[PDB]
């Protein structure tokens, strides 16, 4: 029942999100981490411009060096805010994943492979998000949505 | 614990010890007395009484008739356009939890876990340094979760 399901997008991927990220909306991203990956990111953006760079309401950034981590942040007017670093990370080079981002009224709730991973409080209203960016060293098998509208 | 106060005498005026950066939460728990006419939560630029400090965000439940919430901004001792919410969760002799979420372009307010209203910034939130609570209300606690922490 997912909506706007696409497969194997070319990376970097920048796509217009097909409906509003109302509370209850899911973004479902399946993929895998390449063996030489250093990092990738999933960015929920207000616009697609590269100059001035579009605000990033939610930057979800797995990093694989050393024991690995996930960094989350927001870009406002081309400046990053406070990093929220999650050291309990489910991602691994060579492991496939399913990311589910649930939009709540006050935060995002992210699960990976059916298990809760992290929360991230809103800094930009989620109604301003209209673009999904996926960048870095990653293969994305599929993207789909479950809209709450 | 430096960012919470319990059972403040009303009127309460306190300096906010960090910036209301996007992502910051203000959580106010309390109870409305049986004879209340109104109370207000004011996010202020300073604490001056003469001349009266600007109020970036005046959040003002009123109990007469069917009740409402009035929101407004005071700049140089002049009130702007009132934003009136008729769907109000406040009642005499009822408890509440207010959550004010500071976003890039607005405040988002939820009471008792239910969305209540939005209020677009009219004064930059970086100018807010003081919280006031006035009127007929009992406050159990005020807490801040700063997005810089
Ligand atoms: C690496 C690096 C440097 O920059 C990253 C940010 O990444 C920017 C970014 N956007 C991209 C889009 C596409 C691609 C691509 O490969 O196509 C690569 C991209 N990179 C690296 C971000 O992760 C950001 C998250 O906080 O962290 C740093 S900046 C930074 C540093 C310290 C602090 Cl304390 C704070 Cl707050 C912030
Ligand atoms: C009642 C009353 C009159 O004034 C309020 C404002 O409240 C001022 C105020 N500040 C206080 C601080 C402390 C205490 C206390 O009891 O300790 C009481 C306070 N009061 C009443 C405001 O609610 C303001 C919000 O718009 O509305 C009115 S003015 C007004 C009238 C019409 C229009 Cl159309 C427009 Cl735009 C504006
Ligand atoms: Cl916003």
């Amino acid at each position: 029942n997912l909506q706007n399901i696409i497969y194997n997008p070319v990376i970097p991927f920048v796509g217009t999100i097909p409906d509003q990220l109302d509370p209850g909306t899911l973004i479902v991203i399946r993929g895998h981490v390449p063996s030489d990956a250093d990092r990738f990111q999933v960015d929920l953006q207000n616009g697609s411009s590269m100059k001035p760079r579009a605000d990033v309401a939610f930057h979800f950034n797995p990093r694989f060096k050393r024991a690995g981590c996930i960094v989350c942040n927001t870009l406002i007017n081309e400046k990053w805010g406070r990093e929220e670093i999650t050291y309990d990370t489910p991602f691994k080079r060579e492991k496939s994943f399913e990311i589910v981002i649930m939009v709540l009224k006050d935060k995002f709730q992210v699960a990976v492979n059916g298990k809760h991973t992290l929360l991230y409080g809103h800094r930009i209203g989620p109604e301003k998000i209209d673009t999904l960016g996926i960048y870095g060293k990653v293969n994305i098998h599929s993207i789909g949505f479950s809209f709450s509208s």
